[PDB]
C-alpha cells in the first residue's frame, strides 16, 4: 500500500511558565495514508478536551494536522502525545519536553 510514516512533534504555544494557561500541541505530519489517531496524555491519561486543526494535505508533506489543548503546566505533571498509524507497529508515545 502507498504509505508514509508520520513525523510527531509535541510543544506548547508559549514557552513554559508554571501557573499560566498555555496550550499543548501535537503536530503530526508527513503521514499516509491518513487514517491516524492522536491522543494527548495528561499523566497516562486521556484529555477529553482536545481539538485539532482541519486535516490538510500537500503534494510534498502529504497529510498533516495539529492537536491542541489548554493546560497550566507544573513540575509534577507530564504530558504526552500518543499517535497511532498503520505505518507504526505499536502506537508512538511522545512526551512533552521543554
Amino acid at each position: 500500500m502507498i504509505q508514509r510514516t508520520p513525523k510527531i512533534q509535541v510543544y506548547s504555544r508559549h514557552p513554559a511558565e508554571n501557573g499560566k494557561s498555555n496550550f499543548l500541541n501535537c503536530y503530526v505530519s508527513g503521514f499516509y495514508p491518513s487514517d491516524i489517531e492522536v491522543d494527548l496524555l495528561k499523566n497516562g491519561e486521556r484529555i477529553e478536551k482536545v481539538e485539532h486543526s482541519d486535516l490538510s494535505f500537500s503534494k510534498d508533506w502529504s497529510f498533516y494536522l495539529l492537536y491542541y489543548t489548554e493546560f497550566t503546566p507544573t513540575e509534577k505533571d507530564e504530558y504526552a502525545c500518543r499517535v497511532n498509524h498503520v505505518t507504526l507497529s505499536q502506537p508512538k508515545i511522545v512526551k512533552w519536553d521543554r
